[PDB]
């Protein structure tokens, strides 16, 4: 619990930040159909023209003010186009004599928007959010969208709004000034006003797996981490256990202790619980990679494009579980029983690490041959699975920034998923679905099983095909005996590189998949 | 004809093709398990399993109508040897009617239903007992289940890889009979023709490939394609230099512009004699040898050495014409196509950076010379959708990220019609051409808007496969199309010879259309 | 034996060596040709040739004492099988008392002498005869010509690919495995043949307890435990043995064996055995061998592509062929002589104990080195065992090291080099060669690069810049620590590891024993 010490200013604990800024805005859902009031702040419609692509502007919804009304005529908006991405600022006023800010945000001319139109749409909204002091927003949804997508677009504009600014000194925004009201008018209010409260939710979940994730590793440590899961337990009234070096030792967990061996912080291995009142139907063990960084061991990332820099995201899995807790634990499901884990190490290069050639033994007896320092990740999960099966679940889902090839294979937006059972992987396509965090499936090819036929030991760590995940996928695979099993694989997906930050893909994934099930 | 150029005289004018194979004369007939087997000649292999008991025994459940073979085939004995997928043994022995016989197994694990690379290990167990073979005869016994697709491709992967090419060079002997005792005899049957068919179709496209690019040129190709054609008794028409110049077929004929050999444009066609209900378009991937243009393939890894493969998609669809000439289905029109030519360095070089006009009037920044399969089949799309057709199919051994998502295993299918990307998979099962549906991100199209030209050829920087795909679907407006990526999947590395891919496939997707 | 660490409780304690094999319970049995050969239970295997004629007809030239085997090897049914080198057949048939016996044949070629890999090819494709197939006796016939150390190596190869090694299987373990329990040979003048059995036998285990060494992992096989193992096999052998910690080490200045091992989680061991025979000692040798347990290369990381450094367990093999020299030594106890086995063992790790590149460091014979690249490691270790070697007052001083990757490049994985400063015992060695069928060529040291040895600020440098034959270079360094007394240097680093096999063969035991054999 105690962590670990250099020298004195070595930072003994994440900073998180649970109270932010979108927590203290308020927000009304109002109906369309009774007409707008513009009176303060910036109002924002959104807007489209179906079929006509960069079609003119025309503002459809009644507005409460006869001198807004008359702005917002279809000759004066014909100027501007509907172009996806594209916003205008007006300045004008009211019957009431008072100075009012309106505007619009182009959404295309295809009238079903997808995930990165909407992201678009939420991004260029924020562009009209920053270096504008406003006290409230109002939205305007001119646009036909659905419940996900409407809970999706104040999620995206939550996430994007905030600004993470816990590692800032004597650079902090000195112009940084949150909104407190956020009004919006949208056909149906009464089915839509639900979706809120659940946005902010797994807004949070989202943000607090981000804020785990952007903090560099120095910060964010095997102990750190494990000491603010607990934290985050207590505060959600979860069953929390964490496993220390010599439980790890009697567990005969040799892989995952093997990786953690030539660090300075003890292996500690987060167990989160939670569990609904009542009947059980499901019982549900969700593991998260949590590899604080990732030198790469002795196999060091030294290579050109290894981008060892960025490493500290490694823990990126055990984040969006961390994050998914947070989400069960604050709406509370029933009829399931969710187990968090997460075997949290640091992969570093010392006389005391593990070296290419080392036969380890996991948990489950199987003798491991080492190829690579730093195909860490699959041994540290590889005792996960054991642990986890050992629970008794129904469903084992695990979720890591495993291997750097699903940068040649989906790229940037789309994580892949790997599995044991057609069921289960549906039911995670779905949850992508819902929560638009978008997963495509890849297969698991058998015929590379012989590749990891090892001389001596069980089995190779790794191969030597370079299909690299569906080979990760066959190693984790021998650690599942007779359960259902995904894997998703979110190594490109995980960070923005464009952005410079986290994605804090997962959270709602795998919590409609809880959610939903 | 067209006249191939040379440097020397001593430069190959031909591509070696040989069309009589041994295996064309080779008897096969199916014989029904439950009458037990005869083994009175040649060399009798029995394929067994042991489900549940992994390694497990060998046991010879079948009565053979031979007591010398009987006691060889006891269990006491049999039981040394164990069923590991890939183990064989065999044994020289004489009958009751003191002949020379040959009795022995293949393990095939134990599981009870084998997938398509579990019966490749089978047949290479097998072959390697037959190319240290004399005997005339070989009969297999199936102690297993298989269906009818897999008991196809039994006969398929036999046929193919017992045989072996050597049009290029300067032991044993081909059986002249093949004995196959399965359950249901007689429902096999049908396949064994269909299996001889589809055998030689992949062996074609296999010799073209194998073939060195100074053997396969894109002058040489085209004419084994009139060849080919002419045999079959299709239309057909080779585009040259002039008139794909008139075509406008920028893109393709600047790829062609620094080799020696003319830019040549294959064009086939089988029509059905009754009411054509559906048109089809193949196109394959015609680069006869790709040394990455100046951006040369330099780095380790970049395989140059193996870069004659890089027409592999020519080859399986050509490979399909003979199948599909062959077998001849009806109320289909098919046309394959392919833009062959070579990808060289020279003065007369494609430079990278250079903006190219495809025939569909669509500029192209040129950001790598290596990236140049996308460019030739761009031009191949708009001639392909000219067409007129129902479907647009091409193959291509395109990105070599292929490597790093998939493997050497399964191929990769891209495309704009969900429906016809259905059609290919089904098409995948009954060829067992294993085959994975993956996705054409729109979000990455932003990455091909070039400054000056309409559109980038390459990606500022991942999925470059995914990106390939984006760029092939700008050159198909309004057709269903697929794009098949066998980069990867082409050249049978371990067994340093090609795999002929895509050419199975393809014809089943034309047959159960 | 010192305490191994651990970092964690899970961390092996111990290499695990497995002493009595499988194949030393067969009974091996030895019979003239002349006298016939008996067709009976198991499989009877014959090693056939047919010289001058390629892939000629396979001819059963011996007598066989039954009359229904003797028809079914007659020439016209075996005219339709060949000869070819690695081919073979099984034949089944009943013999006069109406049993089933297994019989078949292994192409020896059309040469009529085999050198010493084409003999492995025929025992590799024996052997394939023997994996899958529960036979309880071989019975092979020897129809080629071998001379006594031929036919010695024939037993040592079957033997050695024969033997699976599954120390570190666990759920993995083949349920099939079933050795063999007889091994009958038939051969022409037989007695002369059976004295080389047993001498197979030891060479064999002497071959396999090295390769077991090598084969073992670096968290199995770290400076302490294998020290232990050490005084273990000397302890069964009683040997004379002497284990020297970093304290005796500091005494003796060893500062360029102790710099390599200090970021080593693993303190420096100094392995030395002694034999010594009973009668008066007429020779003294000193073999000495590189013993880097885990070679990351230092600071000097192999990061490189095609740098191999998930094999460096591997840069072991110098001091397991010395350790398994010893058991050959120990077992078959040589006359008139007094041998030293010499090992300075440790780990080049990445730390901040590390020594660095630049580092200057001085050997125990007081020349200081200065250090151009950690990955060099081997050199610097051998420097102080080399002049320990010399302080023994020894006769000769043969080392045996994985030294330089170089070797790959010039002689490649099937021949060793070997240097040295005496032209007779670089002869003797090569004639070891010969006798053990371990092929060694002969390399130069080239006068020439010594220029380049020359440091601005230390005596010599570690390693050279404007040379890049590593191996000549590395070989010049050695030499400088060698004053007056004859030294050979075996470079192993290319032929140690069989990467088609993917295991160690084990290579140097038998070379080096039949070099303190024959002396
Ligand atoms: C093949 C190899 C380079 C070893 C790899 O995929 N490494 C993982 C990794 O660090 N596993 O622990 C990896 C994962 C994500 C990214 Br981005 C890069 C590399
Ligand atoms: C990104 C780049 C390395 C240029 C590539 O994808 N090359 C293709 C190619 O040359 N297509 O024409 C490629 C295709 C197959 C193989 Br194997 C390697 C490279
Ligand atoms: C010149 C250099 C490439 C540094 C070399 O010879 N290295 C040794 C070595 O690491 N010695 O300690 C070496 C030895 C064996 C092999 Br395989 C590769 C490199
Ligand atoms: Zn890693
Ligand atoms: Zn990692
Ligand atoms: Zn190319
Ligand atoms: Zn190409
Ligand atoms: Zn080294
Ligand atoms: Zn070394």
């Amino acid at each position: 619990s105690e962590v670990p010490q250099v020298v004195s200013l070595d930072p003994t604990s994440i900073p998180i930040e649970y109270n932010t800024p979108i927590h203290d805005i308020k927000v009304q859902v109002y109906d369309i159909k009774g007409g707008c009031n513009v009176e303060e702040g910036l109002t924002i419609f959104l807007v489209n023209n179906p079929g006509k692509e960069n079609g003119p502007v025309k503002i459809s919804s009644k507005v409460n003010d006869k001198q807004v009304s008359e702005f917002l005529k279809d000759e004066n908006m014909e100027k501007f186009n509907v172009k996806l991405g594209t916003s205008k600022h007006f300045y004008m006023f009211n019957d009431n004599k008072n100075s009012v800010a309106v505007g619009y945000v182009g959404c295309g001319s295809v009238a079903d928007l997808s995930e990165a139109d909407m992201k678009r749409v939420v991004l260029s909204l924020v562009t009209m959010l920053h270096d504008n002091k406003l006290s409230k927003l109002t939205v305007v949804f001119e646009i036909n969208v659905d419940k996900n997508l409407f809970r999706f677009f104040l999620e995206t504009l939550f996430y994007e709004y905030m600004t993470d600014e816990r590692f800032k000194s004597t650079d902090k925004n000195v112009n940084m000034e949150y909104i407190k009201h956020l009004g919006v008018y949208i056909n149906n209010a009464d089915t839509y006003k639900e979706e809120v409260e659940k946005a902010r939710v797994y807004y949070f979940g989202t943000y607090y797996a981000s804020q785990l994730i952007a903090a560099p590793s120095n910060y964010c440590n095997p102990v750190s981490l494990s000491n603010a899961a607990v934290e985050l337990a207590q505060k959600l009234n979860l069953e929390y256990k964490i496993l220390g070096v010599k439980e790890l030792e009697e567990l005969k967990m040799g892989a995952y202790l093997s990786v953690g061996k030539g660090s300075m912080y003890p292996n500690k291995f987060i167990h989160l619980t939670y569990k609904s009142k009542g009947d059980v139907k499901k019982k549900i063990a969700l593991v998260g990679k949590g590899i604080t960084f990732d030198s790469g061991g002795y196999n060091l990332k030294a290579a050109p494009g290894s981008m060892i820099d960025l490493m500290k995201f490694d823990m990126s899995g055990c984040a969006a579980v961390l994050g998914c807790a947070y989400c069960v634990g604050t709406l509370k499901p029933e009829n399931v029983e969710i187990h968090f884990l997460s075997a949290v190490c640091e992969n570093m290069v010392s006389k005391n690490s593990y070296r290419p050639g080392d036969i380890i033994t996991a948990s489950n007896g199987k003798t491991i041959e080492v190829g690579n320092t730093d195909a860490e990740g699959r041994l540290t999960l590889a005792d996960a699975l054991v642990y986890a099966e050992k629970l008794g679940v129904d469903y084992i889902v695990d979720i890591a920034t495993l291997t750097g090839a699903m940068l040649y294979s989906l790229g940037t937006s789309y994580a892949g998923v790997f599995g044991n059972n057609e069921e289960l992987i549906n039911k995670i396509l779905q949850s992508s679905k819902t929560s638009n965090e978008p997963v495509w499936w890849l297969p698991i090819i058998n015929e590379y099983r012989a590749t990891l036929n090892s001389k001596y030991a069980d089995i190779n760590q790794i191969s030597s095909v370079k299909a690299s995940s569906i080979v990760a996928s066959l190693f984790l695979k021998e650690f599942v005996q007779n359960t259902a099993w995904a894997h998703i694989d979110i190594a490109g997906v995980s960070w923005n590189f464009k952005a410079r930050k986290p994605k804090g893909f997962g959270v709602r994934l795998l919590t409609e998949f809880v959610l939903n099930d």
